[PDB]
């Protein structure tokens, strides 16, 4: 409340360690569906299924311009990505696995890098 905070922790190495974990997503080997953006003239029905198109690019380019307020907004982002896989891919496909894969390879360095 006013003039009551909780101890301040330190967020000045975050900018850096996101960029460096999403260096490592980028070089998996299990990477190639996410690096850009799904072609929405090409695959029919991508557009009107998924309301909001995420991918490593992007998250790239936001994360560079200042585009991201704090870590947890990066993190909504990432996690955006395999939630939309999982909705138009069938799990029993090679990108529907490329998705769980990165998903749990994400969640691992996350814990470790910052919890």
């Amino acid at each position: 409340s006013m003039s009551v905070k909780k101890p301040k922790r330190d967020d000045s190495k975050d900018l850096a360690l996101c960029s460096m974990i999403l260096t490592e997503m980028e070089t998996h080997e299990d990477a190639w569906p996410f690096l850009l953006p799904v072609n929405l003239k090409l695959v029919p029905g991508y557009k009107k299924v998924i309301k909001k198109p995420m991918d490593f690019s992007t998250i790239r380019e936001k994360l560079s311009s200042g585009q991201y307020p704090n870590l947890e907004t990066f993190a909504l982002d990432v996690r955006l990505v395999f939630d939309n896989c999982e909705t138009f891919n069938e799990d029993d496909s090679d990108i529907g696995r490329a998705g769980h894969n990165m998903r749990k390879y994400f969640e691992k360095k996350w814990t470790d890098t910052f919890k």
